[PDB]
């Protein structure tokens, strides 16, 4: 579910970096690192809290890439639909 899914990452990347999810919302398309914080343990800990919200196997070396909220988004959107559970309009 897009809906579902947009707001269950924007919790998980909330939490990891201790903001607010309406800003970590308000700035999905910021970069992750240096533009406010996230480091490769932050992005860890995203990858791995992804992979227990929705039961899903994320080789975890994407955390590079793990980028921006929308990224990690876009990630876990072709994650759920190589594993049959996405419903995307
Ligand atoms: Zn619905
Ligand atoms: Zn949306
Ligand atoms: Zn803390
Ligand atoms: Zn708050
Ligand atoms: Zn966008
Ligand atoms: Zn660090
Ligand atoms: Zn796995």
């Amino acid at each position: 579910d897009d809906e579902e899914i947009e707001k269950g990452v924007t919790s998980i990347v909330a939490e990891v970096t201790e903001l607010d999810e309406k800003e970590i919302w308000e700035k999905r398309d910021a970069n992750f690192f240096q533009d406010l914080e996230i480091d490769s343990l932050l992005a860890l800990e995203i990858l791995a809290l992804i992979e227990k919200k929705f039961k899903v196997q994320i080789p975890e070396e994407k955390l590079v890439d793990i980028t921006s909220l929308s990224a990690t988004i876009g990630l876990t959107k072709s994650v759920l639909a190589e594993s049959g559970k996405l419903e995307h309009h």
